[PDB]
């Protein structure tokens, strides 16, 4: 009776937003309704998990926000991986794509 | 790139390598170093620091193994509780495929 911990809730909810971000420039509903659609009945989003993502990914420079049109008032906040954000994505998906291959090298040494 | 894997990464790698059963932290970096053609060490003070976190909640036990060569090593096991967490931990990153699985297929 030990929970899972909140650490990897966290992790598993950068998968996604960062899946999501890697398939180009957003509006944050977007994201979120995209990602709601998807979870349902696989996982209980946690909407200030995510937010808190997002606001870290911002304050570090991974994404920057611009506004779709000039107009005050009514607008969808955008956002887009910036430069090293790009390359953090890149280097993010790389990692886990090394962990991917060394689970399966793992499971086919088991079995031998 | 980097010069550790994130916490995320080794937590993952170390809980999939306990759920084949007991081991101590030389042959736990030995078995995935094998596993990675020689390409990825774990930091051995990150083991031990998971290792800790998770005995805290009695996810792992920790017993001195049979000798070998003159001495013993410091085993850890994943408990019955542990195995549960273990089983919740996996299956949350399953639904994390599905749900990228809807993404992709937009469904």
């Amino acid at each position: 009776g030990a929970e899972i911990p909140k650490e990897m809730l966290r992790a598993q909810t950068n998968y996604i937003l960062r899946w999501v971000l890697k398939q180009g420039d957003n509006y944050v509903y977007g994201i979120i309704k995209q990602v709601k659609e998807a979870s349902n009945g696989e996982m209980e989003l946690n909407e200030a998990t995510l937010y808190t993502i997002f606001k870290r990914l911002e304050k570090d420079g991974i994404i920057s926000s611009y506004w779709g049109d000039e107009s005050q008032g009514g607008r969808r906040k955008y956002y887009r991986l910036t430069e090293i954000g790009h390359e953090n994505n890149r280097l993010y998906f790389e990692s886990w794509s090394r962990v991917d291959k060394i689970i399966e090298n793992l499971e086919a040494n088991k079995k031998s």
